């Protein structure tokens, strides 16, 4: 019973594909799907993907509408495909994964995740659905999330925030903190201690600690004096230097959020995807200071302090590996006479 | 149960829409409809119409596959729409009529031809289908075809040839000669005495009379002598004059067919539709003689002789009306000292 006209019927009456029977008339013209309502044509969907318009439309209609992990997490853990669902990437207006399992006949490589073809792929399993936990046992490579514990397996506690219909949030009407589990070539693996990025916007930026509130409210000199941060180059690294043509430092998102209230500036996101580290092309409207590639990360300031304070300030240059969002980020550390010059994410 | 995937299923298994249940996967990319067969994508339809790709695809799939009248006839009689079918125009690779009655939800203006919306339109009715003759009786404006007689109604005998899946032919396994009837504002109308064009090609041209066979086989002077055509300017009108830069005359298709065997030339069909009269841009490869607008018609030579023989050669200029394919064509006749100079279809 699967058809274009049926998919559209569901979208019109329910907002997403809900397995309802019915049809409505449809027009396809130039990567857009229209339908007729009271004699006039109405835009339902504009294809921004590399898939065919009608295939993309169907995958969108069947997108997951419960809280799910942010795509950067799933990428960091090496997830190749999802089991009997679709993770819509709202930053690319596209599917997170281009192949499917038991969802859409045009994109399916299999009907069930146990088929031989799936063995070499790392499959995503949602423990909230019935039968998925057992499929995760029996699977050769995979990733599993659950709300509660699963006896037999050691959990890793994930981040507090998740994505719900494109909105990243910390749920209180719904649970957004998951237990993570992973398997490689038939063997369960221990996940390392990790920090997590906070996934915040620049315009609707909110603090999440007393230190963050102090940072936003206080002046520069006062903040450094309290919390005793002399020699750690917060002037350069967090606050940022706008005195020369080349913009200096400015690698923590909170730093941008402070500057933005006082004096708006221009960001170009020339690689628009979800990442643990982001690169922006930044031009400061007040000064005319700019930089082509500016590496930015959103750590809780408290955690950034913890990371920098636990380093050796004796060496001139050093690469520092740190586990964030379940992956190794490299940082470059420069010191001079026992204080820091700079400390930034490597390219 | 109307759907894209179902329409395609029928096309794949039956060649046209035959009301079968089933689905196959489909892709839409750039005005083309594809389907997957043994893992690979296959072109089913390329849209050359002004309709949306999926709408056009459906109308094509539901095209009429019995012998039907050539579009030029239907146009000449003033048919605006067809009742519960689709007449595909194979010269335009498009529908003959852009609106429908009980065929496709996107293009339908009504479900039945008796609805009030249909009253001002001239509807086509096919007497071979059950109930159509009665619908023709109740209709305000319409055209009807039948194989046999219909009690009460005076018939007009149509042409011998009809179109079958794009092929124009005189049927012997099937009947292609119809009785025609027409109504205007509730009143049956008498259709006039008419000639019919022969609908022949230039490359596969075949004669249909002894006179036509003689024309092709014999030399010019001999043909004019035998059928006594002195003073009727067949040298100019039919055979054509290639001695000057501007090509002279050449208005009968048989004339082209004779020339083409001896010495091929170039036609440009700059308005590609079916018409009783055609205009071509012609360049003669042998001489370099040419003409921008060359009006051509395909009458049976016998009929052309009959028409020209029954004229008054006393006037210098005269417009001559002649009924061909149920419509009035004007001809321009020039005479000088009791013989003809030229005689051609008016522009």
């Amino acid at each position: 019973h699967m058809s274009l006209e049926n998919v559209a019927f569901n979208v019109v009456n329910k907002g997403h594909f809900d397995g309802q029977q019915g049809e409505v008339p449809v027009s396809i013209i130039n990567n857009t799907v229209y339908t007729k309502v009271d004699g006039v044509d109405v835009e339902l969907f504009e294809n921004k993907t590399t898939l065919p318009v009608n295939v993309a439309f169907e995958l969108w209609a069947k997108r997951n509408i419960k809280p799910v992990p942010e795509v950067k997490i799933l990428n960091n853990l090496g997830v190749d495909i999802a089991a009997n669902t679709v993770i819509w990437d709202y930053k690319r207006d596209a599917p997170a994964h281009i192949s499917t399992i038991g969802v859409c006949s045009m994109t399916d490589i299999a009907k069930k995740p146990t088929e031989t073809i799936c063995a070499p792929l790392t499959v995503f399993f949602d423990g909230r659905v019935d039968g998925q936990v057992d499929l995760f046992r029996n699977a050769r490579n995979g990733v599993l999330i659950t709300e509660g514990s699963v006896k037999g397996l050691q959990p890793s506690v994930g981040p507090k925030q998740a994505s719900l219909n494109g909105v990243t949030l910390i749920g209180e009407a719904v649970k957004t903190q998951f237990n993570y589990y992973k398997k490689v070539d038939g063997v369960v693996q221990q996940l390392p201690e990790t920090y997590f990025t906070q996934s915040r916007n620049l315009q609707e930026f909110k603090p999440r600690s007393q230190m963050e509130i102090d940072f936003l409210e206080l002046a520069m000199d006062e903040f450094i004096e309290r919390y005793k941060l002399e020699g750690y180059a917060f002037e350069h690294i967090v606050y940022g230097d706008f005195s020369h043509s080349q913009l200096g430092g400015l690698h923590l998102l909170i730093g941008l959020a402070k500057r933005f209230k006082e004096s708006p500036f221009e960001l170009q996101d020339f690689i628009p995807m979800d990442s643990t580290v982001k690169n922006y092309f930044i031009t400061d409207a007040q000064t005319g200071s700019s930089k082509c590639v500016c590496s930015v990360i959103d750590l809780l300031l408290d955690d950034f302090v913890e990371i920098i304070k636990s380093q050796d300030l004796s060496v001139v240059s050093k690469v520092v590996k740190v586990t964030i969002d379940y992956t190794e980020i490299s940082f470059m550390l420069w010191c001079k006479d026992g204080h820091v010059e700079t400390f930034y994410p490597k390219l």
